């Protein structure tokens, strides 16, 4: 991925950004005088890995020139792994560290005010629609969903804090979908999400109350339903469910639930905009309608979310901004 | 479980109420000149053994006098029910159903202003106290939020006697916890998932605050379940399946308490943000789901606290899975006073 934009190269430097979260990184980088924005994400498993690709980023994109490189830590890893950054990078020019929620708002602020064709709606009915924001803006919420959610309030540029977020998060998903399912990757988890049926695992209104219909009233509800000297209980220990229908099921409780909280927590602070960050949606229809939909459904559409294309990187791109 | 209270039993009708929800049917009845309140619950899954207790409540408690035993049946599956009951007590004096909301509220007020010994708080620093809402000494005790979690989550906002309204609840209730546990650890029974919670540890599937940010308190949640899947054309998966891929890498009780947190410290978030939109300090819990456990009270506890700062409180019921079975019963007794 990535962006045209006239960067300032003033300091003749080749600045790194890393967004150090619980699950990913996030890089933001430009090779000097390119006027290129570039983007990568790694799944920060072993630390090891990680460093490795900061050192090729430096050997592929500044003909390995550490001296003339400055990495930005940011993301909630930013202090906690700064002097691992120092170990592991000698020649560097210099480490800086960007607070994680200053990072994600300026970020976002300047995707919002200075890139085109980078803030959009998505729903099933309308499609795609992208907002010319960089041609109202104010207040806004951020909710940024990876390890965890993160709810920022922004009433006006440079001015923001934040509101209680949750601990049902991307990670959650993905840790019940990999350990139920056993899927290894996020796309299969959103491929068997969007072909499933979650009516076999949930309990939905009309099964309550018997024949909105397709509301649901209880997600994964359908599923519970001195020594030995009777039969093995292997009856139910051996009841199957589809994995399909588990992928939808849990995608839908996970984004209805920050739906209704990011909606509750816009309606608190008498907020109408509602931005989705992160790399949660990963630009997935079905999740994004989701999302969508639960901000529509409560507001009765008087309140709106909003996606972004650069979604995962709003932090790392605030902290890109801060050192130049 | 019962209560002494003196009932006018006005005809004499046998008042059999019944609260069906998604798989618990709750019994509130008093047998004639009794003044005891009783209360017993059921799985509705094996409908021969839920029929067969409502026969032996009249056998064994009226004399068998179906012709003067009246069912009054709430609950969501009230309307599912309602031909079953029919075709299992032909000779019954009337069947009829009361409005799920309004036996709730009716039943919860019962419990606040007559019955002693019925509201509590709890915590781990405090442990256990009665608060004394029948005694004497209505700003105390309204406005409230009752949070009813069964297989979902309903939230209810009471603002003074017989104004009551619904407010959004939440899918992710008793039913997504028991179904996860049950088909992730093969847990048998609710209870046995508490115990294991119990004696679990959630930080070997969970990401804490001090997983991420070093040195919210560093123990405090950030990603519920969030080490599994980084430390991770079948159609069809079940225990067996997850237990022999899984294969000790993650361990039960762990899993137990990291997803009783979960849902425990959503429901609490999501009642809080409910209470401050409606500017309530009072948040009552209903239903089948915290049992009494200390764990799951202090957690439900704790989040609405946290949040407030203080200036919210949970409060939990010795009858809180009858509180809609109670409204029903008081309407059947009204009627036949
Ligand atoms: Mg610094």
């Amino acid at each position: 991925q990535e962006i045209s934009y006239n960067c300032d190269y003033g300091d003749n430097t080749f600045n790194l950004a890393i967004d150090i979260g619980g699950t990913l990184a996030k890089v933001v980088f430009s090779p000097i005088h390119s006027n290129r924005l570039m983007f990568y994400t790694i799944e920060t498993e072993k630390i090891d890995k990680f460093m490795e690709l900061l050192h090729s980023i430096i050997k592929e994109h500044n003909n390995g020139c550490y001296r003339m490189t400055h990495i930005i830590a940011t993301g909630g890893g930013a202090f906690k792994f700064y002097d691992l950054l120092y170990e592991n990078f000698p020649q560097i020019k210099g480490i800086s560290r960007f607070e994680e929620m200053e990072g994600l708002i300026h970020g976002l602020d300047f995707f919002i005010h200075e890139i085109p064709d980078e803030v959009f709606t998505y729903n099933d009915q309308d499609g795609e629609r992208i907002i010319p924001t960089s041609s109202a803006i104010y207040p806004y919420l951020l909710v940024n969903i990876g390890s965890g959610v993160s709810i920022l309030k922004v009433t006006e540029p440079n001015n923001f804090s934040r509101v209680g977020g949750s601990s049902l998060g991307g990670g959650t998903l993905w840790g019940l979908l990999s350990l139920i399912t056993g899927a290894q990757t996020y796309d299969q988890m959103l491929d068997w999400a969007q072909e499933g049926d979650n009516s076999s695992v949930d309990m939905l209104v009309g099964d309550i109350y018997g024949t909105k219909s397709s509301a649901i009233a209880s997600s994964f509800g359908k599923v519970f339903q001195l020594y030995s000297s009777h039969e093995s209980i292997e009856k139910n220990n051996g009841q199957m469910f589809k994995n399909p229908d588990i992928c939808k099921s849990l995608l839908f409780a996970i984004s209805n639930n920050i739906g209704q909280i990011a909606y509750l927590q816009a309606k608190i602070n008498n907020i109408q905009n509602i931005y989705f960050g992160g790399s949660y949606t990963r630009g997935h229809l079905t999740t994004m309608n989701t999302l969508s939909y639960a901000i529509n459904f409560w507001s009765q559409g008087s309140k709106q979310a909003f996606f972004l294309k650069h979604e995962g990187y709003l932090g790392a791109m605030g902290a890109f901004l801060s050192a130049s």
